[PDB]
DNA sequence: GGATGGGTACCATATTGGTACAAAGGG
DNA sequence: CCTTTGTACCAATATGGTACCCATCC
């Protein structure tokens, strides 16, 4: 009985709008998709996701991932119906929305298949081309026509309901601890990170909790985070909001576990070598290290 | 015959997610 | 003086994207 804003905020963070144009013989077959793509630690999150959305689509495994993937038409209507009442506010919005454009002139013709007889198809490839990363090249041998306005979504941004924060940080969220070189002091952090493309929604956190700061990823100015480390704010605003609107997955463990090490910070366990030990071991096994 | 579903191979980079310490800052 | 905090560093893989083939169905 997972909430829809759950999923939407995954899909906000992980999740995927796609129109793919495939050519066969004289004809251009237009294969969208909507796919979560995840590491298979976490298989079962995309189960459940599956099921929320009755159960439509079909999960694919290989040796280090899983793939859920909704290509059919009818199976996709499911989907957009949610984020209909359920509204993206990442740009993801944006190839959402173009998606559903190209979506409503496919239903309008009962068919996907075209004749180079470029109407509906050559308007289907004008939108498909300010999506995701837009044109094949050899799309561009076919066609040399021209590419219609992403809708811009700025200010839109106002996050929702706090279960959206909740799948969003399942998806982009990091908790870590961290331990001095000396190894005599640890230290917590948690940490979201992001494209410049949205570095207004993520500087808009810094209101949502209460606390923290925003910095840049890395030099090349490409990528923005959202961080908090004072002990003060993760111990009071974090922790208790994260305990009301659970994480979801492999992460809800990684959260266990640093907030088992924020009780031993909160009463100074930390300042005990036994405490130090305890903490370091728990480290070991939390986030890419577990199992 | 032609159209569609769906499995799986492949591609690129935005997250993944770890380490480090000088400058607080206060009891 | 001692410990916390903000800010920086950054290698690479878990994400997010895309193309091909064929075997059933219309
Ligand atoms: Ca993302
Ligand atoms: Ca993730």
């Amino acid at each position: 009985s997972i909430n829809p804003w759950f999923v939407t905020g995954f899909t906000d963070a992980e999740g995927s709008f796609m129109i793919h144009l495939e050519k066969n013989k004289d004809k251009w077959r237009v294969r969208p998709t909507f796919q979560i793509k995840l590491d298979i630690r976490d298989k079962s999150l995309l189960e459940e996701i599956k099921n929320y959305f009755n159960n439509t689509g079909s999960i694919n495994t290989s040796n280090k991932e899983c793939v859920y993937k909704v290509r059919s038409l009818k199976d996709i209507s499911i989907i957009i119906s949610h984020f209909d009442k359920y509204n993206l506010i990442t740009q993801k919005k944006a190839d959402f929305e173009l998606f559903k454009k190209i979506i409503n002139k496919l239903n309008s013709q009962e068919h996907l298949s075209y004749e180079v007889g470029a109407t509906v198809l050559q308007e289907i490839i004008s939108i498909r081309a300010s999506m995701n990363l837009g044109l094949s090249s050899s799309v561009k041998e076919d066609f040399p026509h021209i590419i219609p306005s992403n809708r811009p979504l700025i200010e839109n941004m106002n996050i929702p309901h706090p279960e959206w924060m909740a799948g969003f940080v399942s998806g982009e969220g990091s908790f870590s601890v961290y331990t001095t070189s000396d190894d005599k002091y640890v230290s917590l952090s948690f940490r979201v990170s992001q494209h410049n493309k949205d570095k207004q929604l993520l500087k808009s956190f810094v209101d949502f909790f209460g606390c923290g700061g925003f910095n840049y990823h890395n030099k090349g100015n490409k990528a923005v985070i959202f961080v908090t480390r004072k002990f003060e704010d993760i111990n009071d605003k974090i922790i208790p909001l994260f305990n009301e609107y659970k994480i979801k997955g492999v992460k809800y463990k990684d959260f266990k576990d640093w907030s088992k090490v924020a009780k031993m910070i909160e009463s100074k366990s930390h300042l005990t070598t036994n405490g130090y030990k305890e903490i370091c071991k728990i480290k070991e096994n939390m986030n890419s290290y577990r199992k």
